[PDB]
């Protein structure tokens, strides 16, 4: 239908947004701690701690499929990248710390964002 149509061209404009905020937000994580899942091989006792684990790759896997109906489900997906990473680790590590800078950083991006969603509709 063309109604259908219509809906998928809604979806893939949505892609196109979230993609370049998915960029902005991996600029804001310069050393690469959140890229890639945590490996099992090198901490293999994670999944007994976190349920459900997320990285930046994960994200983008799920992004190409056009796998985010909207903004509320892609920033669940990053709000587990921050909360999983302050949970598992201390507040005196360096990983604990660059959540916090993510978040914050993050913060500005998506205020924006959530604005850019709204308004193009």
């Amino acid at each position: 239908s063309m109604e259908q149509v219509a809906m998928e061209l809604r979806l893939t404009e949505l892609t196109r947004l979230l993609r370049s905020v998915l960029d902005q937000l991996q600029d804001k994580d310069p050393a690469r701690i959140f890229a890639q899942p945590v490996s099992l091989k090198e901490v293999p006792d994670y999944l007994d701690h976190i349920k459900h684990p997320m990285d930046f790759a994960t994200m983008r896997k799920r992004l190409e499929a056009q796998g985010y109906k909207n903004l509320h489900e892609f920033e669940e997906d990053f709000d587990l990248i921050i909360d999983n990473c302050m949970k598992y680790n201390a507040r005196d590590t360096v990983f604990y710390r660059a959540a916090v800078r993510l978040r914050d950083q993050g913060g500005v991006v998506l205020r924006q964002a959530r604005r850019e969603v709204d308004s193009i509709g």
